[PDB]
């Protein structure tokens, strides 16, 4: 089942925006939309890539753990979080693209079109170098096929280690109180149009977990902000978050 | 309920290829895939539009009726069925592209984007050339997206005239016996990447109908009987034919 709910439109209007959420209740088995058509459409993954690049990574050994440090190659790029040492919780929270092109050079074209038809990820194609495919080649996903990798990665049923699956979900970590927590990861396709924001995941709470997956139209960086704000609006009507 | 039945599978590592096949029962409104990702990711429809350019060139008066003669332009093309003359049933028997972009230019940009928002086809995007968008410009659907559709001109209930309905249902018209009715359209979409072939349409019992929709990889025009073969295979399995 999927259904489909038009009274979340309105947290899109409030902000003059566009875009789609869905939701997956895991104990009922049952899916909820804003819209099934834009929930279908697949588009560039962007930084959302980061999930399956840091899974191949550890599970080849070009990642030996959370705590290996990636030293600052001594460029100066227009993100000043960049401009330092990282290691995997920091590269993925701040979304250091240089690192993450360094790991794809070192699994190579061939591992990683094998590793991500293993995965069964969107249109499993990598056609265009081998370091920027899912920025500006031919790789494309929808958000229902976001949450259907998402609920591989959550079960440990990926065909990598139990380690890779455990490490990944570590450094996926957002946000955590008494009442839920959020294991996700944002994006932004800006190379190639339509400009769009994501942000997928999931809220575990004590006794059942939503998985989520939404993108929208971003003409500017000026409302990346609305990725969780809108996501929020939909979670508190819903009665999942306070 | 959609349950998945990954036994299907072997009718296509048998011949060699991959694809989906999608049923529906109408009597229970159930639907059964061999793989619940590809039944929801959007291909070009290629020749599978004749079936909406066919009801909408009907109910604006561009065709008249089954028996109106459109008569060969005398430029020469490559497949021999197609430098002859034509009416409704022989150019969809046919597939004869030529006839159906002159339709096209007769029905003009407007009113053939207005009439794919009123019937809900798929994306419901035209952009591209008025006379060859649904092989090489923006419009896409899915295997599920075309039961949908399928399912409305079934029961009359599409935004046309009844007319319009039953003149298009007989030009659909492939197989009849004893056992069972065939209504049905092929395709075979070559300009853009993955190159594939459909075959959508359904399956008339005497108590029952059985909706389909199928698409599979197609590198050469060598495997274009599959479409047919593959699904006939499913069809038999499941005690739906003979
Ligand atoms: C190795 C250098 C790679 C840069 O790779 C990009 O394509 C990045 N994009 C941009 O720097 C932008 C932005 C913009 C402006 C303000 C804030 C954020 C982004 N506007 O146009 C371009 C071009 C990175 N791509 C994103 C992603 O991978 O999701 C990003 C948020 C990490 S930002
Ligand atoms: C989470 C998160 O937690 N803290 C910050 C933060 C705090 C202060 C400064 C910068 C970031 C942050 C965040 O925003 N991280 C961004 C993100 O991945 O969503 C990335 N980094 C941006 C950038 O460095 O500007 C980017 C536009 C390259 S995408």
């Amino acid at each position: 089942e999927w259904q489909e709910n038009k009274s979340w439109n309105a947290h899109f209007t409030e902000h003059k925006s566009q875009g789609v959420v869905v939701l997956w209740n895991e104990n009922k088995q049952q899916g909820f939309t804003n819209n099934l058509k834009r929930a279908n459409q697949a588009f560039l993954p962007a930084s959302t890539f980061k999930i399956p690049n840091s899974l191949i990574a550890l599970d080849l050994g070009v990642v030996k753990d959370e705590h290996q440090v990636f030293k600052w190659d001594g460029q100066t790029r227009d993100i000043a979080t960049w401009n330092r040492d990282h290691n995997l919780i920091t590269a993925m929270k701040y979304s250091v693209v240089p690192v993450y092109q360094e790991f794809a050079r070192q699994i190579g074209e061939a591992r990683m079109s094998k590793m991500l038809h293993a995965f069964d990820y969107g249109n499993e194609d990598i056609s265009g170098n081998v370091d920027s495919f899912w920025l500006d080649g031919g790789i494309r996903i929808s958000a229902t096929e976001q949450i259907s990798f998402l609920r591989k990665l959550y079960h440990n049923k990926l065909h990598v280690s139990e380690r890779s699956q455990r490490i990944v979900k570590q450094a996926m970590l957002t946000e955590a109180n008494g009442d839920y927590i959020i294991r996700a990861k944002t994006g932004y396709s800006t190379r190639i149009e339509p400009k769009i924001g994501w942000w997928v995941g999931w809220v575990e709470l004590d006794d059942n977990v939503w998985f989520f997956a939404m993108n929208m139209d971003m003409p500017t960086s000026d409302g990346l902000g609305l990725r969780q704000a809108i996501t929020k609006e939909v979670l508190k009507q819903e009665k999942i978050i306070p």
